[PDB]
C-alpha cells in the first residue's frame, strides 16, 4: 500500500480524493496525556522525546537528550535489553510501572534500530474478566456471544457506547450488537461504508490490535526532533497507542459528538474480523491495566467468533443432512436425470429453499417453480457457459449479467452448480425489496463532500433488484451435492 | 464411552484391563483442602455437603444442611440465579470471594437443576500476564511458542515441572518444551503411551480444561450424602475442580514421585490438541486467582497453536511453490507423461524428499531412483489398485501391507497419488532405523502389570522397517499436484 509523504516533509493535504494514502503511522506527533522517548537499540541513548516529556519527567529536554537510557532506568534498562532483542516484531510490547518523584506505567517496543517507550500515569472487578470469559465461552451463537461481549465490555469501562462492527467482503462493516447508555442515539442494525475506515487503516489494524483517541478536542505534541537521527527519515509510530490519531478520523468523531474513541481489533485467520468499537461522550483516558482487560477480551472474542461461527454453519448441514442423503440415494440409482431429480418427493427446491430451478441434462433442459420465461432460460444457460467454475452464486443476478435483471422478478438469486456447463443445476430465488439502514449515507454519497460526512442519523435505502442472499451452508451443500452427483455420472 | 458404576453402587475393582471405563466423573468425594456445597437449582435449599464443610463453614452440618442459600449467602443468591440460568452448560462457572468470621472463593457451576459450589482459601506480577501474551504472540515457530509457555508458566507458579504434552493421531502424546528446576528428570522428547490418559479422561478434558491433584498421599472426603436425592443418582463432578482425583492416576503420581499435579487442557479445533502438565516434588496449592492466569494462558495457546501450526505449513508450501509451478507448466504441454514426468530439470524426487519414483502410464510403468525389483513393482501397482482414494500416505508401508515389509531398504515410506489408479505417482522413502524415547514402557509393555507402573526412565525402542515420516505440507502439495495433473489430462 502507498503512503504520501507525511505533513512535515511536503506532504499533500489529506482529502477525500486521498485519504486512502495517509500516513498514519508517522504522525510525528502523539496524544498530550502521554510521554514518548524514542531511543537507541544498541547504545540506549536517548533520540527523541516530545515536547511535554518535560513535564512527565521533571526535567529539561536539554537535561534528558542524549542521556542514556541505562543513566535514567537503571531498574529497567537490563530487562527491556533482554525482553526485546534484535530483529524481534515492532507488535512485541513490555510493559512496567515506575515510581516517579506518582507512579508511571511504561510500555517499550523495538522497531528496527529503534526503541520506543510510552510514559503514561497508572493507579494501583478480580473476577469480571475469569466470568465473562466463561459466559463468552458458554455464548450458544455469535448474536448472543456479541451481546454479552458489548455488556462486558460496557460494564468494565463506563464508556457511553460499546458495540461490535462486523467486516464484510466490501469492507462495509455493520454494527451486530451494542451496549449504550439511556437517551444515545442507536446504532444497531445500521451499515456503514467502506471509506469510514480506508485500507491502510485496516491494515495497521490486522497487526496492531488496540487503539484510541482520549480527547477529539485535544491538539497532538510533536517529537523532537520529528525524523529520526539514525535514517532522517520519520519515525515508525504504529505500534505506539499514544500516536497521534489522523486528523480526519478526529473531525470524523467530532462531527459524530465523540469526545473519547477507543477500538480492539478482532483478527480471525489473519485477517480483521471485526472491531470493538467504544464511544464516551466526554473525554476519557482508561488506566492502562483496564485496557489490558480488553486486549485479553479482543483474544478472546478472536477465539471464539471462529468457534461460534463453524459451529453455527455445522448447525445448518445438520439440518440439511438427511436431504442430503436422500437425493443421494435417489441419484445414484438414476436412469433419467430429469425424471429422477424432478421427483417432488427429492424436493430441490426445498433444499436450498429456491424458487425456481433448473435442471440441464442430455442436451435439453426443464424447469421446476417460478422462473422465467423459455428464452430467458437459454440466455441465462448460454450466459453459464461462459463463466468458468464448478460453482456461481449471487443474490442480486443483476450485478453479474445486465440485461438480466429484467429477470428479476422470477430470479433474482442465483446458484448455478455443473458437472463443464453441459449439465448443470440452477436454483433460482424471486426479488425481494430490502431497505438497508445505512448510518448517515451510501457509498455513493461517501465522496461528495471533501471532508467527513456530518449526518449520522438513519438512512434507508431502498434496494431493489436483489433477493435473499445463499447461507454459507446452502453452499458447503451446494458443493458437496456437486462432488456427489458428479461422482454418480 | 461406557462406564461401570463408581464403587459405592457395587462397582468392579479398576484394574489395567477396565480403566478405560472408570467413572472418574463420579467419585462421590472431594479432595481435603476445600468445602463442596450442593443446592437445588430452584428452591435453593443445600441437599449435600463434604464431610468437612463444618470445618470450613463453622457451623455442624445438621445446621446447614436444610438451609437455603437466600439466608446462607444473601449477598451472593440473586447473583447465582441471575448468572446460572437453567439449561446453561456445565461448564459456566461463577467465581466471587467472601468474607468468613478469612476471606474464602467460591466457584459456582449449574448440573442440571443441581447447583454445586465450591469453597477454598483465597489471598487478597501484574504485568507478567501481558508480557507473556505479547511473547506467545510474537513467537516464530511452535517449539519457541511452547518454550515461552512452559517457561511463562513456571516462572509464574513456581512449580518445579512444567511441560507441553502434544497428542498424536494414537493419543500417545510426546513432551515437546520442559522447564524444570535443576536436578530434575528430564521427560523432554520422551514419548509417552496412551494407557497413561485414557479415552473417557481424555472426552472430560476436552469439555472441563483444568483439573489438578493439590497432594497424591491425601485422602479424598465423601460427600453426605452420596447420592443426589433429586433423582437417587450419583452427583455429576466433573465440572468441579475439588473432584476426587482417580486411584489409578494418585498412585501413578506417587510412583512417578509427583507430590502435586495438575493440567490445562490446549483444545483446537473440538479435539483436545495438548496439555500443559505441571509437576510439583512437595504438595502444594495454587490460589484460584493463579489459576486464572493459568486458565487465560490455556485459551491463549489454543489459539496461538493454531496459528502457529497454520504458518508453519503455510511456510513449507512457500518453499515448494515455484518447483510446482515449474512441474504444472512442463506437465500442461506434455505429449508423452513418462518422458515428461522423468526428466530430471522438473525434480519429481527432490521435491518430495523421495528415494524412489514409479509413475505409471499408458498401462505401463516406469522407475526413477532407488526402486524395489520389477515383481516387487508389480506387486506394489496391484496392491495400490485395491486400496480405494486418489491419495496414500504411509511412512511404514509394512504395517500397510505384509508381504511388502521385504522391500523395506528401497521403499519404507509410500506416498500414491491417482489421476482409477490405472495412471498413478508413487514416491517411495527408504527404511530409517529409528529409536524413539519412550518413557518407561511402549504401549506394548502397559497392559503387563495390573496396576499403574513404576519405572519411567528412558526406554528407547528400536524401530525398524519405517520411513522419515512425510511432512504434511508435501502432503498437501502432493493433492493439489494431483488436482493439477488431473486436470492435464
Ligand atoms: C477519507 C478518510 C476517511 C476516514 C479516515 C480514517 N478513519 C480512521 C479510523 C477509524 N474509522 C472508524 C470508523 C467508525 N467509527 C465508528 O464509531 C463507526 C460506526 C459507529 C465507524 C464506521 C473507526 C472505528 C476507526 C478506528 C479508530 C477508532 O476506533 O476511533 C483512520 C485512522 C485513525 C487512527 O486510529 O490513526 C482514518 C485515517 N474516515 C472517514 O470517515 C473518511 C472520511
Ligand atoms: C488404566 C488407567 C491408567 C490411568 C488412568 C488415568 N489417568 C488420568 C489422568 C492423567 N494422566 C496423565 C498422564 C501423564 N502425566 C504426566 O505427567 C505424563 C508424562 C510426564 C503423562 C503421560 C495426566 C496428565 C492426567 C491428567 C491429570 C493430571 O494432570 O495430573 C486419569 C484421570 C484423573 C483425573 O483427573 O480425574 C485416569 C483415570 N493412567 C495410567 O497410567 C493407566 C494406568
Amino acid at each position: 500500500l502507498p503512503f504520501f509523504p507525511p505533513l512535515y516533509l511536503g506532504g499533500p493535504e489529506i482529502t477525500t480524493e486521498n485519504c486512502e494514502r495517509e500516513p498514519i503511522h508517522i504522525p510525528g506527533s502523539i496524544q498530550p496525556h502521554g510521554a514518548l522517548l524514542t531511543a537507541d537499540g544498541h547504545s540506549g541513548e536517548v533520540l527523541q522525546m516530545s515536547l511535554n516529556a518535560a513535564t512527565f519527567l521533571g526535567q529539561e529536554p536539554t537535561v534528558l537528550r542524549g542521556q542514556t537510557l541505562a543513566a535514567l532506568l537503571p531498574e529497567q534498562w537490563p530487562a527491556l535489553q533482554a525482553a526485546l532483542p534484535p530483529g524481534c516484531p515492532d507488535a512485541l510490547q513490555y510493559r512496567a510501572t515506575l515510581d516517579w518523584p506518582g507512579h508511571l506505567s511504561l510500555t517499550v517496543h523495538r522497531v528496527g534500530e529503534l526503541l520506543i517507550l510510552e510514559f503514561e500515569p497508572t493507579e494501583a472487578g478480580p473476577h469480571a474478566l475469569r466470568n465473562a470469559m466463561f459466559a463468552l465461552e458458554s455464548a450458544p451463537n455469535l448474536r448472543a456471544l456479541a451481546e454479552v461481549a458489548t455488556q462486558t465490555v460496557r460494564e468494565l469501562t463506563g464508556f457511553d457506547r460499546v458495540m461490535l462492527y462486523k467486516f464484510a467482503p466490501d469492507a462495509t462493516g455493520e454494527v451486530i450488537a451494542e451496549a449504550r447508555r439511556e437517551g444515545l442515539h442507536a446504532f444497531l442494525g445500521h451499515r456503514f461504508p467502506a471509506s469510514d475506515i480506508p485500507a491502510q487503516a485496516r491494515a495497521l489494524y490486522t497487526r496492531h490490535l488496540l487503539r484510541l483517541t482520549a480527547d477529539t478536542r485535544a491538539a497532538a505534541v510533536p517529537l523532537d526532533p520529528v525524523l529520526n537521527p539514525q535514517t532522517n527519515a520519520p519515525t515508525p509510530l504504529g505500534g505506539a497507542v499514544l500516536r497521534a490519531t489522523s486528523p480526519m478520523h478526529m473531525q470524523y468523531l467530532r462531527n459524530m459528538g465523540v469526545g473519547s474513541s477507543l477500538s480492539v481489533s478482532v483478527v480471525v485467520g489473519g485477517q480483521l474480523w471485526g472491531l470493538i468499537a467504544c464511544h464516551h461522550q466526554t473525554p476519557y483516558v482508561l488506566p492502562p491495566d483496564l485496557r489490558t482487560t480488553l486486549e485479553y477480551l479482543g483474544r478472546l472474542l478472536s477465539l471464539q467468533v471462529q468457534v461460534k461461527e463453524a459451529a453455527d454453519v455445522a448447525a445448518f448441514r445438520q439440518s440439511l443432512r438427511e436431504h442430503h442423503a436422500r437425493v443421494a440415494l435417489a441419484a445414484a440409482h438414476s436412469l433419467s436425470p430429469h425424471d429422477t431429480l424432478s421427483d417432488p418427493a427429492l424436493d430441490l427446491l426445498g433444499l436450498m429453499r429456491a424458487g425456481g430451478l433448473i435442471l440441464r441434462f442430455e442436451g435439453r433442459w426443464q424447469t421446476l417453480g417460478e422462473v422465467p420465461p423459455a428464452p430467458a432460460v437459454d440466455a441465462l444457460l448460454a450466459w453459464l457457459e461462459t463463466q468458468p467454475g464448478a460453482l456461481v452464486q449471487t443474490d442480486a443476478l443483476g450485478q453479474l449479467w445486465p440485461a438480466g435483471a429484467d429477470l428479476a422478478p422470477s430470479a433474482a438469486g442465483l446458484l448455478a452448480i455443473s458437472v463443464g456447463w453441459s449439465e448443470c443445476l440452477v436454483w433460482l430465488r424471486p426479488e425481494l425489496r430490502l431497505e438497508v439502514a445505512w448510518g448517515g449515507a451510501t457509498p455513493d454519497q461517501a465522496k461528495d463532500d471533501l471532508g467527513p460526512r456530518h449526518s449520522f442519523d438513519t438512512y434507508l435505502e431502498e434496494k431493489r433488484g436483489y433477493a435473499e442472499p445463499w447461507h454459507p451452508g446452502e453452499i458447503e451443500e451446494a458443493q458437496d451435492l456437486r462432488d456427489t452427483l458428479t461422482g454418480a455420472l
